[PDB]
């Protein structure tokens, strides 16, 4: 019913801001972000389902060994992954899912869930790109070097997505991803669904 | 480079009006109606290459023999089709086309051309379809009832198309459309090409 949103980008092409933006937008029971397990503890306020869901070492290592993960990786000595029954549950009640994901996550997500669609977010230039990487202004050249190599790197696997967004101007950048979900969801296999009685209304 | 969108409907979805609205805002480097062949003589205004590639029956014929159409028709006494050479021209320069046509040139069409995208828009309600189709209301029952058996047989056919538009309110539906196309521009294919030298720059160093 729903669908599996990958939303890949380098640091610099305002990804994270951009879904936050759509989540703002639209109603839990039709646009929900992905909720990762994770092994990190949980945090003063976070709630175990809705930030992450929460799990020791064990029991990840566990679920990898039954293949529950869509993805996984390990992060900083902690391991954060997407459940495949979570998101098939989510989306098994018409909701579109959007999982922010690297490109490597990505692809594995996409070996699993051959439908799922996947966007990938750019920057508007290479200046524009090493500005936003260099955020207030306060790091070594040499960091941000890296920073550049990496987001080069991330980049560098744009052609395996099914859409690209070239965020220049924020909000032309957000209406092309409401853009890219609502067409989506004018295709034929939703629309009928959605439209079902009205059509046997029409053709009654 | 450009993608060819068949449009479908029954009178009383708004199609053409659709259609043409979205031509009244979009440049003719971006967006066009595809022009038909036809053997119908040129009437008044109409110019060759604009509202018909005129020709006669033999052209057309030999035409057909060259299956040279994406679909065609014969309605009294004379041919009607669309050119497979004029769209693939077109799309070939980056424009995207819009093809007006009834259920069955459509299903021709993708057997044909199997990347074209097809559309196809509903009216809201049998109630309002029924307003639609009764226009100005000077019509009798009997015309209406065969206006309104005809929209359904097109209508029986809409799943088998890529898009559905619910042509409720007209902007909002013409809104539609638009976000179908401009989806489309943002598939992969599409946009890889339209930012080769912006991808280059980004990977380049």
């Amino acid at each position: 019913q729903g669908t599996l949103y990958i939303v890949s980008a380098p640091s610099g092409a305002g990804k994270s801001s951009l879904i936050q933006a759509l989540l703002k937008t639209q109603p839990l029971y039709d646009t929900q972000v992905s909720v990762s397990h994770t092994t990190r503890q949980p945090r003063p306020g976070e709630v175990h389902g809705e930030h992450y869901f929460f799990v020791n070492h064990d029991e990840f290592k566990e679920m990898i060994s039954r293949d529950a993960f869509l993805e996984h990786a390990e992060v900083f000595g902690n391991y954060y992954g997407t459940s495949r029954e979570a998101i098939e549950q989510v989306l098994a009640t018409g909701v579109d899912v959007f999982l922010d994901i690297d490109w490597q996550g990505a692809q594995q997500i996409r070996q699993k869930m051959p439908h799922a669609r996947s966007i990938f977010i750019l920057p508007p230039s290479k200046i524009e790109l090493d500005r936003r990487l260099r955020g207030r202004g306060q790091d070594s050249e040499e960091v941000i070097a890296k920073r550049m190599a990496q987001a080069v790197a991330e980049m560098s696997h744009y052609a395996e997505y099914d859409y690209l967004i070239v965020n220049d101007d924020f909000d032309t950048a957000l209406t092309d991803l409401k853009t890219i979900i609502r067409a989506e969801r004018l295709r034929m296999s939703r629309q009928k669904q959605r439209h079902d009685a009205l059509i046997s209304k029409l053709l009654a």
